[PDB]
């Protein structure tokens, strides 16, 4: 009955380029937890959510059906969203843009098997100005139960 | 074109096990950029930041006697501390306590000179009640020109 | 000289069925307080701030004329709106959206007479997702001086 | 159509006077719901958290063993206690102090069965400052998936 | 037309060096405004709180028996401390500390009679480490009805 | 080596009615400092970023192409704004609108001339219902090193 850190498997899957998260892909694989990834680029908080709403329904990691796998979800989505914004969630409202890089993961982390599922949402990307090349980056993590 | 991700460099000191950070150590020491990495157990905010605004001075990764370099690593140190506290900025006060590894990278990640240096605080852990075992993990990641 | 807990009524208003609040209307009929009770589905905030401003002003609980008057409620409402986004208020743009009662309550509660008039903001409702049946339930008061 | 309202019982509860309660505590009863109430004073956030946990954990409600109960009540607590402090969540560091009821229900109130459990964490009372009289209502609701 | 600006009367009191503010002082001779002005240093939010609270009451501004002029002149108060800390009403807890000038100004500052009397609460000062000279300057303004 | 009250200096450009201000002018003519004063009005807050952002460039104050100049001032109109809206920055979504006059500073404020550059941002009006009239005072204050 190992622990897993799940958040740190959902960050390194939003933060590593492609061909570099091998060995977290093949984690995920072995346990048999179900995950997602995904890109955004947004002026408007809600395209963030919707998105990765989006994405995990679409991936089978979560059944946009049931209110209390989606209660789960939104809450780490929005947890995640205030590690980027450093505080009020805004960004067309206070005049920055975010593109963002998301991952998803749905698994057993704890070593006990009664703590049963969770799931995390990380992203990682850059914030800035509406105009490119004037950002810099920022990230993440939102856990929970589920 | 020749830009560097200062912040998930960082990020990666402060997540990744002790000795699978090499590469990440590499690419710093080629660049000759200054960084530090460390661990505080806190059940208080300022415990935090008290740790970090230690460390990077004791590792000369800026100077405590110039203010533009303490109000710059102050200012990701509180945005780093939002991405882990999630909303309001509480540990003791709200029941729950943090133990978190951080890192500080400083060095000009942008391709144009004239951009300067920057620095990147990024923490990572686990926040939970102040029981063994019930928590979960967080993280963060602040960023300031400096 | 009672002391009255016009918090409660206002409360009571915006979340007893309706023929169940009978005694409430009835000591507010005895003790002559204005009120008002009102229902609103929104998915910008504002709209749930101008619902309560325009049947607080249409039952002649507030004279939108009166800026002390009409500054009281607006305090109050934003109080009570705090309590049912439980944090930053946001509906769309956070992907959420709101049906709520509202009540708003302006009397003496207080057994000195001194004190003179309060007013009291009350919401009860379901936030949740843009889709019916994904979403629980949510509360809020406002109290201010008036 | 068989949905109840956890959110309004447990209000309910807190809020109508000891002896007005018993169609609450009979609806409980018939659905065999596990619930709690009790009563804090407090000028700082973290002995209402400890109050409520110590409550919900005392009457079985919660297992304070299993991180899941933990987390997903410890979340139901804040999110009532940002209701009461209608924006951060503050007592004594910003000069008040509040006087509490609380109730916690848990039970599973929509109709589709694999929404499975929820629980709600209500607050009523009164805020202010630390001298008699100078004071006035407050509530809270919060709810989770559990 | 005869409206005046009161938070400007009492941020020029608050940031005006000792002998410059003398035709503001003059200014509220003629309408005969009730006003105080203080200094605070301060590692606590409290601490500020409890010194213009105790200011006000010591030079007759407000009466600290009656609730709704305390209630009116707390949610000044913490107004204008959000314009100090520009965000989380923090000090100590973020490991910073400040030094603040204010005034508390109340009279009619409106033309329509009927607007009544309001309050002003102005703070001016630095904020810092704490550490001497490590710290630049701050301010904030709130107005209530009263 | 003197030390100067930069933030006041932008916070009476603000204030002071128009040829009251002579006196600072004439400091910062003296000294040599980049500055800026301009108006706006908005029921967006992001359009008082860009008006400030508009005014700031085009009196050569800050560098529209260096990232670290626009960093630095963004932070610093983000901290104002604080000010201004005494919690969350929301002008319409919370049914207000604001109109200001805004004062932008660049200087080296410190006596040790390694502190280097730092810039101020204030604002200084009226916010209120979107209705003329109904509206009273507020302030901001932001500062950033540059
Ligand atoms: N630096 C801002 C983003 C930004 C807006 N404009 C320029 N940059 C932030 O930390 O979110
Ligand atoms: N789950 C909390 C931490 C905690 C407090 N008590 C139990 N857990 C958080 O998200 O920060
Ligand atoms: N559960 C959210 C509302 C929601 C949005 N999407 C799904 N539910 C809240 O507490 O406000
Ligand atoms: N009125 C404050 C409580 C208070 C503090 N001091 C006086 N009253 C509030 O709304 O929370
Ligand atoms: N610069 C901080 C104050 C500070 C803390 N430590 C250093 N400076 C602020 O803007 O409030
Ligand atoms: N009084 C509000 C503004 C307002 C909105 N409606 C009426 N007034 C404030 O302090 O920001
Ligand atoms: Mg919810
Ligand atoms: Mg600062
Ligand atoms: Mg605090
Ligand atoms: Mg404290
Ligand atoms: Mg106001
Ligand atoms: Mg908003
Ligand atoms: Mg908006
Ligand atoms: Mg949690
Ligand atoms: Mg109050
Ligand atoms: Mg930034």
């Amino acid at each position: 009955e190992k622990s897993v850190r799940i958040g740190r498997q959902a960050l390194l899957l939003a933060m590593l380029d492609e061909g570099e998260e091998g060995a977290i892909l093949d984690e995920l694989r072995a346990s048999n937890w179900r995950y997602c990834q995904g890109r955004v680029g947004a002026m408007e908080p809600q395209k963030i959510v919707a998105a990765i709403e989006t994405a995990a329904k679409r991936h089978e990691v979560v059944d946009g059906s049931l209110y209390r796998d989606m209660h789960a979800l939104y809450h780490a989505i929005l947890e995640a969203v205030h590690g980027v914004t450093r505080g009020q969630v805004e960004l067309g409202d206070l005049l920055r843009t975010a593109g963002l890089r998301f991952a998803v993961v749905r698994g057993t982390p704890y070593e006990q098997p009664k703590e049963g599922e969770w799931i995390a949402v990380a992203l990682y990307g850059t914030i800035g100005a509406p105009v490119r090349g004037l950002e810099h980056e920022a990230v993440g993590l939102g856990i929970n139960h589920i």
